[PDB]
């Protein structure tokens, strides 16, 4: 019965997606429409920034890709894969697309902007969160996946740094650079080092079971305050994720404990999220006996913290990066590629 209306939820979220998955919405804008304010976050082939809208005032986050840089790292069918999604894609702990557009040089994806900052930034200043707080972000990460997954996207890169903290003391999960819809397994190497599930190091065909791997290292890391494995080289962090063995801090639950070895279970056949009871184990297990899945859908649940407003387009909640200039080639580059865009 409380599944039944799961199970009605989701397939009208599949009708919804459908019909934004086949025919993707396309804008329409110009760069010299907006006022950068920002860099908000940088990477090999693009960056994040703050900008305002002239015409309106509004403050978006727009997501730049240079799409020379794309090509040349074989990045593509990613950005594709990021724009078709998170157009389609409607979810309360979603960050909104609200536009993409591309001119001669770049590719813009202009979202919702979250001034609330990473949890990353977050989660580092006050060092670890309580079990009751790490709890509550991970249960709104566990109705996403299964919002996601049903859709048969695999995310790809949870890590705090792509966790946005809203005005409500709510997630909005950002950056679906790696995302994809794949109905069964697919090969990319990719993420972010710490947060690889085993397969993907063993370079083997993957499912949706990586996301829940990495909601154990994004667990484990909210309550720990650091993630299970760590080293100073990629391959020692690889070589700790494939070994099998995981330390817990001492003062965390014997629930969470064991919530965590069926998350963090190397083999992907036995790894909580994927058998056959899918995400009901997860969310059916001790450590979340409390949750009230329904009012944390509904955003009802005291948030444990509201982040600093200083008001429309205050940016206080980032770190600070380096300005860069964007430019705008006089001659359109990488037309055919990037023609479904
Ligand atoms: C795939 C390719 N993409 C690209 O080049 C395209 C542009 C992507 C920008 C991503 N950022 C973002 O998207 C950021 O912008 C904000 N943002 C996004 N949307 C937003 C929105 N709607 N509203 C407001 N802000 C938004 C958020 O701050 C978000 O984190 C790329 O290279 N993407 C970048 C990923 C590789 C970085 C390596 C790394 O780990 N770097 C960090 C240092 C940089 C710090 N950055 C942030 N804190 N965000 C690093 O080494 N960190 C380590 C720990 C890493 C392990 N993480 C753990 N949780 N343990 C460290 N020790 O500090």
């Amino acid at each position: 019965s409380e599944q039944e209306s799961v199970k009605e939820f989701l397939a009208k979220a599949k009708e919804d997606f459908l019909k934004k998955w086949e025919s993707p919405a396309q804008n329409t804008a110009h760069l010299d429409q907006f006022e950068r304010i920002k860099t908000l976050g940088t990477g090999s082939f693009g960056r994040v920034m703050l900008v305002k809208h002239k015409e309106t005032g509004n403050h978006y986050a727009m997501k730049i890709l240079d799409k020379q840089k794309v090509v040349k790292l074989k990045q593509i069918e990613h950005t594709l894969n990021e724009k078709r999604i998170l157009q389609a894609v409607n979810f309360p702990f979603l960050v909104k697309l609200e536009f993409s557009f591309k001119d001669n040089s770049n590719l813009y994806m202009v979202m919702e902007y979250v001034p609330g900052g990473e949890m990353f930034s977050h989660l580092r200043r006050i060092g670890r969160f309580s079990e009751p707080h790490a709890r509550f972000y991970a249960a709104q990460i566990v109705l996403t996946f299964e919002y996601l997954h049903s859709l048969d996207l695999i995310y790809r890169d949870l890590k705090p740094e792509n966790l946005l903290i809203d005005q409500q003391g709510y997630i909005q999960v950002t950056d679906f650079g790696f995302a994809k819809r794949v109905k069964g397994r697919t090969w990319t190497l990719c993420g972010t080092p710490e947060y690889l599930a085993p397969e993907i190091i063993l370079s083997k065909g993957y499912n949706k079971a990586v996301d829940w791997w990495a909601l154990g290292v994004l667990i484990y890391e909210m309550a720990a305050g650091y993630p299970p494995f760590f080293a100073d080289q990629p391959i020692q962090i690889y070589e700790k994720i494939v070994s099998g063995k995981v330390r817990f801090p001492s003062h965390f639950s014997s629930d969470l404990k064991d919530l965590l070895r069926n998350l963090l279970q190397v083999d992907l056949t036995k790894r909580f999220g994927n058998l056959k009871n899918g995400v009901n184990d997860i969310k059916n297990h001790k450590w979340f006996a409390t949750t009230d899945w329904i009012a944390i859908y509904q955003r009802k649940v005291e948030a444990p913290f509201i982040p600093k407003f200083k008001g429309p387009g205050d940016t206080s909640n980032f770190d600070d990066y380096e300005e860069e200039e964007i430019r705008v080639s006089i001659n359109e580059k990488c037309g055919k590629e990037f023609s479904e865009f």
